[PDB]
């Protein structure tokens, strides 16, 4: 049944994701695995795929400025798996990269600013007709 959760608190501050492969390298053994940093990859926004002289394809969910906070392996999981999880996180998903985001998910997978949402100098708030 899996039942798998994530280290929440030890991911604190994941506002984006950013794929290390490396380039000059093929996933073909993990068939799978190369189609996520291949297709989805470009549809998954602030989800980048980079290529790293010689390494392993593991996702970087770093903080919003690059801040890698953690690094979990993919080449173990299988497509279907590790789409799950960046579902599971926030990140949005479209179906082209030319494609737009609606505001719900304009700053997915990070929280929008607190000046934006808040009011109290609405017309004063006394009366109206």
């Amino acid at each position: 049944m899996t039942n798998y959760r994530p280290d929440w608190n030890r991911l604190r501050g994941l506002a984006r994701g950013r794929v290390e492969t490396c380039g000059g390298c093929q996933l073909n053994r993990l068939k799978e695995v190369k189609a996520f940093v291949t297709e989805d990859i470009q549809l998954y926004h602030n989800l980048v795929m980079k290529h790293l002289p010689g390494a392993d394809p593991e996702l970087v969910l770093l903080s919003r400025n690059y801040q890698e906070l953690e690094r979990i392996p993919l080449s173990q999981m299988t497509r279907d798996e590790i789409n799950a999880l960046v579902q599971e996180l926030g990140f949005y998903r479209k179906s082209a990269p030319e494609a737009q985001v609606p505001p719900e998910y304009l700053w997915a997978p990070a929280k929008p600013p607190e000046e934006a949402s808040e009011h109290d100098d609405l017309e004063h708030h006394h009366h109206h007709h």
